[PDB]
């Protein structure tokens, strides 16, 4: 029985499964799903939602739902594009690590312990709150959590000159199958590798990440400037900004948001730099005059109030508060990497058809920088040296639309079938963070399936990890060997040992 091995080893918090639309349980289960496609009344439910408030109590919770015959599903920040966070297609209980959120920052080594179920906006306040001259590198979205984010690698605006948030973790607190608790000495350098960037809900329940913080200037420069221009000249735009975005110096961000709200586009430039706003403005008067930035563009702030400001927040402590959802759209999301420029006509025609869809946008970034000095095999995130950029393709929708979803769909799978013969090929790549379905999945209730499991899942695991797919099955060998944490395209442990 679950509630009593849960009541004996000291796990209060804990809510069985109610269909009432009032219980405290469709109220917890509700509160961190960010993705309302996985929302409505079909779709699995956990039988129970667990939130342990210690990691002896993760430990332990872990060990009690095993017992039974129950699915575990870890869930952080609930940022999951396919909802694998808080579903499952067998019966499962649900860890949420909400009540783990405690950070915790030694400002002699500049490092700082980070509980997994904190937000990246959790994160980033508390840093403000013990110095000014640190800060760290991962998302803008303030809601998105440390467990799934860092698991899964961690791009970020800050990126180009820092590279990942998986990069920058020096040690970690990760609680195996068994219940046992181990840092980066107990678990080795193998599963220490994997769970830096070799995807969330594989390798055990991550308790905590201990990071590096970086060195930030006291001011930093950001601007965000819109332009409503015509496909032509979008397009043109954009040709240039994928050169500009690349070749910029690590100090440099420059991304884009776009999105035909008519038939007209328009592009929302996002920049960030290290630095105060004159060597900023030098710098794109030079490289890019057509973006027509002035000087009262060019706004400096503190780092936190950067990373505030780039978020769409007003204040730095809007950051510490994870339930603030300016955005509750349903959606679905696709994103290729590419190897070489993109032709004008590859530009042309994505804006042609986001124009043909409102609810349709991209988001767009360079690597390059620090990105291309990081080894492919550093962390299991390969896409380092020759990654040109990273394109987002994103359809989204509200209560109203819900019946043009397979619209939608259709709309983004056109997008990605058009997009084919300009982006990498061979495989066509991924990222793990952008967890993607329509690549495949395993059943891992059916036996023929789980005895090819790693041929089958080859397909989705080299498009995500490339040749770091080989050493993963390994450290997934050494951690979890009996797959006790799976999902449709967890990496497969040597061979089917159950
Ligand atoms: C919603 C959202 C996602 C974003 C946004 N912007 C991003 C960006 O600028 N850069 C990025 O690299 N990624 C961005 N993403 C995507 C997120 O990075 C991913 O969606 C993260 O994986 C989200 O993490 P989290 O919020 O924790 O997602 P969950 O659904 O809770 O978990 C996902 C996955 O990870 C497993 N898992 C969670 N927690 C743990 C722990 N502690 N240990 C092990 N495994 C864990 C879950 O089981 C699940 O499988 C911008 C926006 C708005
Ligand atoms: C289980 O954990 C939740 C989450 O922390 C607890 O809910 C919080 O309770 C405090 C005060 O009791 C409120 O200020 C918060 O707003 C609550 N959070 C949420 C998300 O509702 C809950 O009390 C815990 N339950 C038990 C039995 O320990
Ligand atoms: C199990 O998987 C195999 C291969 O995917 C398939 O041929 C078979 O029909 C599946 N079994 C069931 C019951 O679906």
């Amino acid at each position: 029985d679950l509630l009593s091995c849960l009541t004996f080893n000291g796990v209060r918090n804990h809510t069985v499964f109610s269909a009432d639309s009032d219980s405290d349980f469709n109220r917890f289960l509700h509160l961190s799903i960010q993705n309302p496609l996985f929302q409505n009344s079909l779709i699995s439910k956990p039988s129970a939602i667990i939130l342990p408030g210690s990691k002896e109590e993760l430990s332990n919770t872990i060990r009690c739902i095993r017992k039974g015959s129950w699915t575990i599903r870890l869930r952080s920040g609930g940022h999951s594009y396919e909802g694998l966070s808080y579903t499952s297609d067998t019966p499962f209980i649900l860890i949420d690590l909400m009540n783990l959120n405690r950070v915790s920052i030694d400002l002699e080594s500049e490092t700082a312990w980070v509980e997994s179920g904190s937000t990246l906006g959790e994160l980033y306040y508390a840093i403000t709150e013990s110095s000014s001259k640190l800060g760290f590198t991962a998302a803008w979205c303030p809601t998105v959590g440390t467990g799934g984010h860092i698991s899964g690698g961690g791009f970020g605006m800050m990126s180009r000159k820092y590279g990942l948030a998986a990069d920058n973790v020096v040690d970690a607190i990760l609680i195996d199958a068994n219940g046992a608790i181990l840092d980066r000495q107990a678990m080795g350098e193998d599963v220490f590798w994997a769970i830096r960037g070799g995807g969330g809900g594989v390798w055990g329940a991550i308790y905590a990440w201990k990071i590096k913080l970086l060195p930030v200037p006291e001011k930093v420069t950001v601007f965000r400037v819109t332009k409503n221009v015509a496909i032509d000249e979008a397009t043109s735009l954009l040709h240039k900004w994928q050169f500009v975005a690349e070749e910029l110096e690590e100090d440099f961000t420059l991304s884009v948001l776009g999105g035909a709200d008519e038939k007209q586009v328009w592009l929302t430039m996002l920049g960030f730099h290290f630095g105060l706003k004159t060597v900023a403005k030098s710098t794109f008067d030079l490289l890019f005059p057509e973006l027509g930035l002035v000087e009262e563009d060019y706004l400096e702030m503190s780092w936190g109030e950067s990373f505030a400001y780039l978020a769409g927040l007003e204040t730095v402590s809007q950051l510490n508060n994870r339930f603030l959802k300016f955005d509750e759209r349903a959606f679905k999301t696709k994103v290729d990497l590419t190897k070489e420029p993109l032709p004008s006509k590859a530009f042309y025609g994505l804006l042609e058809r986001l124009s043909k869809e409102p609810n349709g946008f991209i988001a767009l970034n360079g690597f390059g920088g620090q990105m291309s000095k990081i080894s492919s095999d550093f962390t299991p995130f390969p896409h380092r040296s020759g990654t040109r950029l990273m394109v987002e393709y994103i359809v989204a929708w509200n209560q109203s639309e819900q019946k043009k979803k397979t619209e939608f769909l259709d709309w983004l799978e056109k997008v990605y079938e058009f997009m084919k013969p300009f982006v990498s090929k061979n495989p066509r790549l991924g990222y793990v963070n952008h967890i993607d379905l329509d690549l495949g999945g395993i059943d891992w209730g059916n036996k023929t399936v789980v005895n090819n499991a790693i041929e089958i899942s080859r397909s989705w695991g080299e498009s995500y990890f490339l040749s770091n797919y080989e050493r993963l099955i390994r450290a997934k060998t050494l951690i979890d060997p009996n797959n006790v944490f799976n999902h449709p395209q967890s990496i497969p442990p040597m061979a089917n040992f159950d």
